[PDB]
This record gives structure tokens, C-alpha cells and sequence, in this order.
């Protein structure tokens, strides 16, 4: 149980319920390495079904009930057995009490019963660390997964803009996408579709989206800012981008439920085609062939391979790569077998 619970000392950045939004912490002495880490867990769009969360997944929507501590897992683990990429890192861990994809920047008042502050959650977060040694970091990674994933996407270059206003531009911010990278394609049987669940979010959390997506989409369009393929040229920030290419909350948008017959087998065939087409041009991305939803705070991250690389290593070669391309260290793995699980290393559920 390794990082130590802070509740934020700014106690107007707020969960959805007015509780004060917080961190998980493990310092590393003399690291100047820093990964603070997204917590993912879907979202809500409208008072109804955020009260309904409200009720079932309160921890998602309160720090009332949080734990004192938590055990970090997977990249956030301390030992380098499970962990050979970042273990020996300053951890952090934000936990996901905003229901708004990290995109929020709205206060519980008069005219609105939950607060949606994500936006402000990570920008308080990192503005409390600086004093507890961000100051000294030669590298901010801003990771997540799912939710907090695309919440990378979203924040990244704001984390980057905020440590250059106050003063700290030698802090090299990066960002690790995982499973957060999804497509706006047409649902397999057409009851929100995800599309509209992130326009109506926009309005009802007061979501901001990177400021350089927000000036070609324009108002009224910023939902499209949420989806990678869209967001991720607009972004300035090296960004490394973890996606099965048959995500599990992808199929669940697109009303896709697992003997399979043409019109589906053609249907997820040609969504891990449009899911490796969009990862073309990213340099830096890791996209094995299954079936299956997150990885990177998994304590067995470490397994799965694409061309018979991992991922810690893939995001070892990444660090590399940002000290030409390196003999044997590669950082763009993408699958191109067709089917979930034609990689023999994919997660076994
Ligand atoms: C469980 O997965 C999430 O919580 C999540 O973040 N998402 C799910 C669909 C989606 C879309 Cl379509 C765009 C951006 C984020 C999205
Ligand atoms: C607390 O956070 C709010 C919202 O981000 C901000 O307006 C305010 O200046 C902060 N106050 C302090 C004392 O940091």
C-alpha cells in the first residue's frame, strides 16, 4: 500500500459531489522522473444518470469514502520486476471522481447540483506537487487509462502550458494514452451513441478541449476534440499511444456484444483496419490485435508483445528516442493481423 492518500489544499477543486478532489503519492528520492497517472471509469452526461452513478459508483463521484492509501500496480508499481520501466519514478496516482472524461471546469453551485472539474483537478494536482519536488523534475509523464486516457489527450499540452507559465520550462511534459483512443464510426445495431453522450457532456460538465483542436472544430463542434485520430496532430506535447485494437468499451459503444456470422465478423475486421489505419502516422504507439479494455496499471502489463516487443520496453525505446530510429528499441508497434487474439500474447481474460 505504497502511495499516501492527499486531499487537495485548494478545496474548491471539487469531485462531482463538492468533496475535495485529491492524489495518491510515492515519492522517489533523488528521481527526477515523475508519472502522474489518470484514472479511467466512463462518465455521465446528464443529471439522471449521474445521480444513478451517484448511487453505484460513488468512489468514482466522492473522495469520502477514499482509502488512505492505495498500492501502485502495473507502471505505477515501485519494483522493477513488475514495472521495468519506470520503477524506480516519483507515482502518482489522481483518482477519477469527476465523471467527466477529465475535460470539466464547473463548480457545484446555485444552478448546478455536481461539480465537473477535471480540467482544474489536474492542473491543482500538478500546481500542489511542484512543492513536494515536481520543481526538480527533468520529465512529467501524464499517463491514463480510458477515460483517463483520453483525459491525456485533452491535458497534456495544458500541463505543458501551465509549467511554462509558472516558471519550470525544463520539465519535459509527456503523455501515455491508454485505451483512450476511439473512434466516432456507425454502431454494429443502432441508446446514446458516442458522439452525442460527448456533446451533451460538453455543455452539461463545461468541458474545454486543447486550445489549438478547439480553433479548427469551433464552437458547437468541440466533442469531435475527444476522439485521438482528431485531437492527437493538433497536440505539441510527444504523446505515446497504447490501443487494443479491438477495445472492449469501443464494441460496447458500437453495440457489439461477444458463433460469429459475416455482417459482424466483417464489422470487427474492419474496425481494427480503421483503428491501425488512424495509428499510421503516430510514431510513438503500441496496438496489439485483442480483445480487451486497458493495461497499463495491470500488474501483468508486462506480457503482452507486438513483433515480440512489450510495452515496457516499446516505452523504454520511446525515452530513448527522445534523449533516427533505433537499431532493435522500436516505438511504433501496431499489429496487422485482422482478427482479436491473432496475437498469441493478447490478455487471456
Ligand atoms: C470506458 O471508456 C471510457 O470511459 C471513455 O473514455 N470513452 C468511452 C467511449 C468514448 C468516446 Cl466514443 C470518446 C472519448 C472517450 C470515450
Ligand atoms: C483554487 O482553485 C480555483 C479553481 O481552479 C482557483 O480559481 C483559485 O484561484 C484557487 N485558489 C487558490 C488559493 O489556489
Amino acid at each position: 500500500e505504497d502511495l499516501r492518500l492527499h486531499l487537495l489544499l485548494n478545496t474548491s477543486v471539487t469531485c462531482n459531489d463538492g468533496s475535495p478532489a485529491g492524489y495518491y503519492l510515492k515519492e522517489s528520492r533523488g528521481s527526477r522522473r515523475w508519472l502522474l497517472f489518470l484514472e479511467g471509469g466512463w462518465y455521465c452526461f446528464n443529471r439522471e444518470n449521474c445521480d444513478s452513478r451517484y448511487d453505484t459508483m460513488r468512489r468514482l463521484m466522492s473522495s469520502r469514502d477514499w482509502p488512505r492509501t492505495r498500492t501502485g500496480t502495473g507502471i505505477l508499481s515501485s519494483q522493477p520486476e513488475e514495472n521495468p520501466y519506470w520503477w524506480n519514478a516519483n507515482m502518482v496516482f489522481i483518482p477519477y471522481c469527476s465523471s467527466d472524461v477529465w475535460s470539466g471546469a464547473s463548480s457545484k453551485s446555485e444552478k448546478n447540483e455536481y461539480a465537473f472539474m477535471g480540467a482544474l483537478i489536474i492542473q491543482e494536482v500538478v500546481r500542489e506537487l511542484l512543492g513536494r519536488g515536481l520543481s526538480g523534475a527533468k520529465v512529467l509523464l501524464l499517463a491514463g487509462s480510458s477515460a483517463g486516457g483520453t483525459g491525456v489527450l485533452l491535458n497534456v499540452d495544458r500541463v505543458a502550458e501551465q509549467l511554462e507559465k509558472l516558471g519550470y520550462p525544463a520539465i519535459q511534459v509527456r503523455g501515455l494514452a491508454d485505451s483512450g483512443w476511439f473512434l466516432d464510426n456507425k454502431q454494429y445495431r443502432h441508446t446514446c451513441a458516442p458522439t452525442e453522450a460527448i456533446r451533451r457532456g460538453i455543455r452539461y460538465w463545461n468541458g474545454v478541449v486543447p486550445e489549438r483542436c478547439r480553433r479548427q472544430f469551433q464552437e458547437g463542434e468541440e466533442w469531435n476534440c475527444f476522439f485521438g485520430y482528431k485531437v492527437y496532430p493538433t497536440l505539441r506535447s510527444p504523446v505515446f499511444v497504447v490501443q487494443w485494437l479491438f477495445d472492449e468499451a469501443q464494441l460496447t459503444v458500437d453495440n457489439v456484444h461477444l458463433p460469429v456470422q459475416e455482417g459482424l465478423r466483417l464489422y470487427i475486421q474492419n474496425l481494427g483496419r480503421e483503428l491501425r489505419h488512424t495509428l499510421k502516422d503516430v510514431p510513438a504507439s503500441f496496438a496489439p490485435a485483442c480483445l480487451s479494455h486497458e493495461i497499463i496499471i495491470r500488474s501483468h502489463w508486462t506480457d503482452v508483445q507486438v513483433k515480440g516487443t512489450s510495452l515496457p520496453r516499446a516505452l523504454h525505446c520511446w525515452d530513448r528516442s527522445l534523449h533516427t530510429p533505433l537499431k532493435g528499441c522500436p516505438v511504433h508497434l501496431v499489429d496487422s493481423c485482422p482478427w482479436p487474439h491473432c496475437n498469441p500474447s493478447c490478455p487471456t481474460g
